[PDB]
């Protein structure tokens, strides 16, 4: 593109202040080749195909240290190409000729390269390589545009960091799916050369309809209807490893699906062209309770049989894309004997590929849905809400509010039931005291919206302070000592949310007709913590500090 040779300037913002202190950092270039498979004269090939050609490494962890900060600095990184030395060295070998060998020149993925370039602190580049003007500049995207609009205007390419900051801005409207193809185990079948698969992996949605422009190769680039994977020369497990980004609306994410197909390409054009995908992955975005896709490895199925049958929105979405997929129908044919007949075509060919889902919306928990099912889930509450405190603060907080007025309604509708008003407050507690951290204090502004603003309860402050009483009248407790502790611990919401309820209480009914029984409340709490302090101090010392803090 001849639009961006003076205009190819790479920011990666994002990057907390745990990422600069990593020990070790390095700005990896893949360079991958498009075009013919084999660099012959006299035959069409294939082009279009891409396949690798080297990795070129430089540890900037001290340029992202800011140790060195100079724009006139132009780091050469040294280029390392794949070992394709089968050329030179083939000409001196006489007197004991015994090989039986092949060639692995170009066969080698970019992982195994970089692992080697990273190794060797020397790079052969030869005269090969590249220059790069490494700097690190203060503050967000907003601030390095405008601190630095010289150096990142908004045509200044711009990367996110792989992962998640040290602050959650309430609202980072983001759907970063990071879709990496680890690997896949393809069989060779009747083909004696493995099969140079491509992972063409294509977002369709539950109708089948490829969603274009679905699929970015990476930043500074548009996206693609179809994303094509490095070609590697016949092997039967090709290894990619390629990060990708898959910017699926929130919304429409619900009903959106990558279908990974998986094409033989043959040397020639021709054999290409007339080889179709033999066979194809697919991996819904949702897990089947309603959830989007959990963060980590999935490990995809291969499918072989009818061309058209595999194609079939209707049917492959059907058929279970991933091995656990297989694994959960095969359970569960297990108890039911009717019309549960496996197929052969369960081949042995499998696919990897790993989901850093970096959104604000997209939800990864089944309690945590359970939960949001509870007016149709009542038979689980009970364990829904002690299975709470395992999910991560960072899943809650997507859907505190909703959470909270669950719990509350909850609270409202079954309040007979004292132990699951126990469990929620314990939950509550876990979730002030998660929020009151330092990764999720931001949110506690936006918490402070929902009480002053969406908060529902006009009776949950009865409650609550029942409950609080019965923690502080059972103060002496083991087991209630850290739930008591973190209750202190958590206090001034905790009395936010009571006292928001009692004013609704008041701004719906008018009156207190039982004013003098919250005011009674309220001393009967004080004389308990009288009673709490004034047992003796050894029991409960950093309880009674606590108390007083």
């Amino acid at each position: 593109e001849i639009e961006k040779l003076n205009n190819l300037q790479a920011v990666f913002t994002d990057l907390s202040s745990m990422d600069l202190i990593r020990p070790r950092v390095s700005l990896v270039c893949q360079i991958v080749r498009v075009g013919h498979m084999e660099l012959k004269e006299g035959k069409k090939h294939t082009c279009g195909l891409r396949r690798p050609f080297g990795v070129a490494v430089m540890d900037i962890t001290d340029i992202i240290h800011g140790k060195v900060d100079d724009e006139e600095k132009q780091h050469f990184i040294p280029f390392q190409q794949i070992a394709m030395e089968t050329y030179i060295r083939q000409r001196q070998l006489i007197m004991s000729p015994l090989i039986t060998s092949h060639v692995i020149g170009e066969n080698e993925p970019l992982t195994s390269v970089l692992n080697k370039v990273i190794a060797a602190k020397e790079v052969n580049h030869k005269g090969q390589g590249l220059w790069v003007s490494l700097k690190l500049l203060p503050g967000d995207l907003t601030q390095v545009q405008k601190n630095f609009s010289h150096l990142v205007d908004r045509s200044t390419a711009i990367a996110r960091k792989m992962g998640f900051p040290e602050i959650i801005l309430p609202g980072d409207v983001r759907n970063d799916i990071y879709v990496t193809l680890i690997h896949g185990e393809f069989d060779k079948g009747k083909k004696k050369t493995p099969k140079n698969v491509e992972v063409t992996m294509s977002v369709h949605d539950e109708e089948g309809k490829l969603l274009e422009k679905a699929i970015h190769p990476g930043a500074g680039y548009e996206g693609i209807s179809e994303y094509k994977s490095v070609v590697y020369y016949q092997v039967k497990q090709p290894c990619w490893y390629e990060t990708v980004k898959v910017s699926i609306a929130i919304e429409e994410v619900t009903r959106c699906h990558i279908r990974f197909t998986f094409r033989h390409r043959s040397s020639q054009e021709t054999r290409d062209k007339s080889e179709r995908a033999f066979g194809v992955a697919f991996v819904k975005l949702m897990n089947p309770d309603g959830t989007t896709l959990q963060d980590g490895r999935h490990d995809l199925v291969v499918y072989k049989g009818d061309n058209k049958k595999m194609e079939d929105a209707k049917f492959y979405l059907t058929l279970p894309g991933t091995k656990m997929e297989m694994e959960e129908k095969e359970l569960q044919a297990s108890k039911n004997l009717v019309t549960f007949t496996p197929s052969k075509d369960s081949t042995k060919d499998s696919f990897q590929i790993a989901t850093l889902i970096c959104s604000t919306k997209l939800t990864q928990n089944v309690d945590l849905l359970g939960l949001l099912n509870w007016r149709s889930n009542s038979q689980n509450i009970k364990h829904n809400l002690k299975k709470l405190m395992e999910v991560d603060g960072g899943e809650i907080v997507k859907f505190l509010q909703d959470t909270l007025d669950a719990l509350f309604n909850i609270m409202m509708e079954m309040s007979d039931s004292e132990t699951y008003d126990f469990l929620v407050f314990d939950a509550l507690v876990f979730i002030i005291s998660l929020i009151g951290d330092i990764k999720f204090q931001h949110f506690n502004p936006v918490l402070e919206t929902y009480i002053y603003k969406h908060f529902s309860a006009t009776l949950a402050y009865v409650k609550l302070s029942k409950v609080l009483n019965f923690y502080v009248a059972n103060a002496d407790d083991s087991s209630k000592t850290e739930l008591l502790f973190a209750a202190l611990k958590a206090l001034k919401y905790l009395f936010r949310f009571i006292i928001q309820s009692r004013v609704l209480y008041l701004r719906f009914y008018g009156q207190s007709k039982d004013g003098d029984e919250f005011n009674n409340s309220i001393r009967q709490l004080f004389l308990a913590f009288n009673m709490l302090m004034d047992r003796p101090l050894e029991e409960a010392v950093k309880i009674k500090g606590a108390a007083l803090k």
